[PDB]
């Protein structure tokens, strides 16, 4: 998968790293991926550039927002998806993010879809091997 | 849904959030989201990183281009998404952005790629309700 | 399409848009999109924050990583994708971006899911012809 991590300019870089590491460890676990399967791109903001709200649910987010998009292929389940939702989050806990302040979204496509390198679609091809 | 707004530094930090704050409220109106169902990332770039022209339609842009990626459940009409289009480039206009420098995608998943926080999936727990 | 090039700060502001061009001359060698059909967003980063591993193929990447995240209409053939992910690379190689560097991913949508101005879904009102 490809993961954009969306969080704020005032996190350390050893903790934005460490969320970074937090995410991909969950993914792991859950998802069973490669543990070099790690592909993610970390943008740090202002957090007035970060407008994350509660969709009416009635809580509060501080300004330590973390938004995780995940960019994997389709074939996970309702209750896999659930799980990743849950070990991220709970992951993230003790390194400074709090539950309130984590969102995760996801986007699928295929194994079609991806070249790891060299101009190569290794799924197609059948070098990396699909989950 | 999840809004990318990328758009360019030349902007006063004023009016990007006043861009932001237009398309939120153009989705409130054309999507019938509830009101808190706010979720953005503001992306300023120096004008040369982003390149936006016009797919051979005969228009010209100015530096200052706007690109809008909407990350939203599938399920929308193409006259509903139409919609949409109109209203946040109308809204965008007296806050001075022209119709030649607004961009709009959307990318579409499943309620149950979501977690609005907390580890949860609310629309599948049924914590948040269904479009 | 929609392009999100994500690379490194340390890349000169000629090799950014070199790049850039590199991309976007591949998806009209193969794509046949029309030459102004351009749209990129370029993200530099300092290279802690692109973690791009090898998902155990076994090979080693440079910092200098490109990831490059084409978001298109569906109806492409997964051979077209192939030859795609070639021509990126083969485009890139002599702009200095190694074939170990490159990471692509394709996201797909619909015709009627762009606007590429004045609130107008082009390809939906026949403006623009479906490629």
């Amino acid at each position: 998968p490809l993961i954009r991590i969306d969080l704020t300019s005032d996190r350390s870089r050893e903790q934005r790293r460490a969320i970074a590491d937090a995410v991909h460890d969950a993914l792991v676990e859950v998802l069973a991926i490669p543990a070099r399967d790690r592909f993610q791109i970390l943008t740090a903001h202002d957090p007035s550039d970060i407008i994350a709200e509660d969709a009416g649910l009635g809580f509060q987010r501080s300004p330590s927002v973390v938004i995780i998009h995940v960019f994997t292929q389709a074939g996970r389940t309702i209750e896999t998806k659930q799980r990743v939702f849950a070990a991220i989050t709970e992951s993230l806990a003790p390194i400074g993010v709090a539950g309130s302040d984590v969102f995760i979204a996801i986007t699928e496509n295929a194994p079609h879809d991806w070249s790891f390198g060299f101009g190569s679609a290794q799924y197609v091809t059948g070098e990396l091997a699909i989950p």
